[PDB]
């Protein structure tokens, strides 16, 4: 398992920056943000080659242990064997995920969290730096 | 309390860099490093004015929940209401703590830890950035 951080107290409008190395043979990696492992306002899962998906960003939420409705994006600004930075902010309506190569997208904030306190990384992504503005 | 991080997977010789904000009314702050909350190879407690200490860094270990013997350092390159970076590395014998303004000291690796997987901050120090070299 990857880096797990709690007590982040990330408030609306604040920016969470995560930079890591994508494994040369990476198949997928995960960044989870929320209250705890059962309450995720963002499950961010770029799949290079996993679950039959190729170069697809899979996003979902988890509310009291229940996965929400999966959504998929249409751009994949990740390459195996390279450094990638992911930058995330949220308000009550949406999380805004900013990725390399200028790409940005929004994911509905389906939970009722006053602040993002929990982050967990998994998969083929070696965290090198985490910043809270 | 402050930020808590697990699964750090910090190995001997690797450098953990922590940048944060010392509160303007700082009396004391803490950075704990170890295997988990009950097994700390470093309890790093700069005291501006707390527990009878003035401008003194107090270090200790915790072994299966039992505090070790405190060690008091000779330098204190910290100021209230400022940004400070601490950089930690370790090996079989010692942790090396590098401080602002070129100061550093060593603290024995009392638990003989070969990996640091846990970090926690408390007190008047808001972590803004954590990097792994
Ligand atoms: C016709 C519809 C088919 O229906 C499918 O149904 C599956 C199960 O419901 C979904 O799959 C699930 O989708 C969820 C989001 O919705 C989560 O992603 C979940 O994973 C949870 C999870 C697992 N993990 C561990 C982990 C994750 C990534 C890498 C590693 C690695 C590595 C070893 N390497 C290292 N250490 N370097 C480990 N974390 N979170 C995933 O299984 C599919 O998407 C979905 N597909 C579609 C098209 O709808
Ligand atoms: C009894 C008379 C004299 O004898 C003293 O006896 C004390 C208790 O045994 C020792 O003190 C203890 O020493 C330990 C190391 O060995 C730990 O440091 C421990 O603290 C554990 C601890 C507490 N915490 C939370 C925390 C720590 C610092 C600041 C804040 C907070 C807040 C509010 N501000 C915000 N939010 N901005 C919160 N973390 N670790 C500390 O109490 C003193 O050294 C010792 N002094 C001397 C000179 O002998």
């Amino acid at each position: 398992c990857g880096l797990v951080a709690s007590n982040l107290n990330l408030k609306p409008g604040e920016c969470l920056r995560v930079r890591g190395e994508v494994a040369p043979d990476a198949k997928s990696f995960v960044l989870n943000l929320g209250k705890d492992s059962n309450n995720l306002c963002l499950h961010f899962n770029p799949r290079f080659n996993a679950h039959g998906d190729a170069n697809t960003i899979v996003c979902n939420s988890k509310d009291g242990g229940a996965w929400g409705t999966e959504q998929r994006e249409a751009v994949f600004p990740f390459q195996p064997g390279s450094v990638a930075e992911v930058c995330i902010t949220f308000d009550q309506a949406n999380l805004t995920v900013k990725l390399p190569d200028g790409y940005e997208f929004k994911f509905p904030n389906r939970l009722n969290l006053e602040a993002i306190n929990y982050m967990a990384a998994d998969g083929d992504f070696k965290i090198k730096c985490v910043a809270f503005d």
